[PDB]
């Protein structure tokens, strides 16, 4: 029997349930009968995001609908949905493209956390939750609920709820400090850098295997830059729920895991409104999208000589922005340096 802490325990439980797996494929339209999840692999995803790539091109260029026709069957054939004898829906907008963008992306960390669970052995006589933790190569300790790290997590989750998120409200469940294999190594050219923050990120519970194997990752060359506002980079929030938002809990899954990551922003090139970059202008660390609201900035505070915008939400004094919040965007993983992950439980109001 594991000797791990009990909230440890069952974080490795969550991220590694198969069925939960099979569900998040379901709530895709993905055809678990055609594609079940043994059946998925890094080289068909990237297929399918090169077909995605190859729609928009199409959409953006103007393309009729009877042109957009097989190329949108092209990405039905790579990636079956469940629509039985029925024609599915055609693929021939930006949003159609940003949503199947989107599902490519949990479809990789899936197959990854599927591939853990595969690739390894089988020794009944060892608890399988510590052989599942040790896939994660990641060091996972339970923070003290009285110590000044526990404080400051829990005064960010405290203050920066937005006002436009109140169908839900948020309780810290557990506070779990991490450290992936080599990630320290991977971030000292940045551990300097100016504009280091600590900053939140969402993501399905069924990513999170992934991301502690392999860190926070970009979408792949194959990925369309429009399927995402910002191109394809790393998104991080400076409000709770605004990454929050992005685990996609509901009423009948109310449990959500989020992180914290010291991120180098260095020299930000701030935008109001889409721009589909794979590359930062020279002399650019990262992209600021600017909110309406932001932080109070006079209320930031310093958690080991990282910038904590833990302050209640305020105008930014930025006019004719396209965003509410702020997002910030680095396209190169070594500016990540994930910290903290925290379990949630989402009490919805509606
Ligand atoms: C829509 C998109 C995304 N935008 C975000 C902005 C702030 C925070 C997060 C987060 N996950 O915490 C975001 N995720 C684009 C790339 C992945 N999904």
């Amino acid at each position: 029997k594991s000797k791990l802490p009990k909230p440890v325990q069952d974080l490795i439980k969550m991220i590694f349930d198969v069925e939960s797996m099979k569900k998040a494929m379901v709530e895709y339209e993905i055809d678990l009968q055609k594609m079940p999840l043994g059946k998925l692999s890094k080289r068909q995803i990237q297929a399918a995001y090169s077909i995605l790539s190859e729609v928009q091109q199409a959409v953006s260029q103007g393309s009729s609908d009877s042109q957009i026709l097989d190329l949108s069957n092209r990405f039905y054939t790579l990636i079956p949905h469940d629509f039985g004898m029925k024609k599915p829906p055609l693929l021939n907008n930006a949003d159609s493209v940003q949503a199947k963008a989107e599902m490519l992306d949990n479809l990789l960390d899936i197959e990854v956390a599927y591939s853990l669970l595969r690739g390894g052995s089988d020794d009944s006589s060892k608890d399988p939750i510590d052989v599942n933790y040790e896939k994660l190569k990641t060091d996972i300790k339970v923070v003290d609920r009285d110590s000044e790290e526990a404080e400051i997590i829990r005064k960010y989750v405290k203050n920066t709820h937005a006002t436009t998120h109140n169908a839900y409200d948020l309780e810290v469940i557990d506070i779990f400090k991490i450290e992936r294999e080599g990630e320290c190594q991977r971030y000292k050219p940045f551990k300097q850098l100016h504009n280091r923050r600590l900053l939140w990120h969402g993501s399905r519970t069924t990513n999170f295997a992934g991301i502690l194997s392999q860190g926070l990752r970009i979408a792949p060359p194959e990925a369309p830059v429009t399927g995402y506002m910002f191109g394809k980079g790393i998104y991080f929030a400076d409000m709770v729920s605004k990454s929050a938002n992005y685990c996609h809990t509901s009423q009948g899954d109310p449990i959500g895991l989020i992180l914290l990551g010291e991120v180098a922003l260095g020299n930000m090139y701030e935008l109001k409104h889409a721009s589909h970059i794979s590359k930062l202008p020279k002399g650019k660390h990262s992209v600021k999208g600017l909110g309406k609201t932001t932080p109070d900035p006079s209320a930031n505070i310093s958690l080991d000589g990282v910038d904590v915008p833990l302050g209640t939400g305020i105008s930014s004094g930025v006019n004719d922005t396209s965003l509410l919040y702020n997002e910030y965007i680095v396209y190169d993983i070594a500016q990540v340096n994930l910290k903290y992950l925290l379990k949630l439980k989402f009490n919805f109001k509606t």
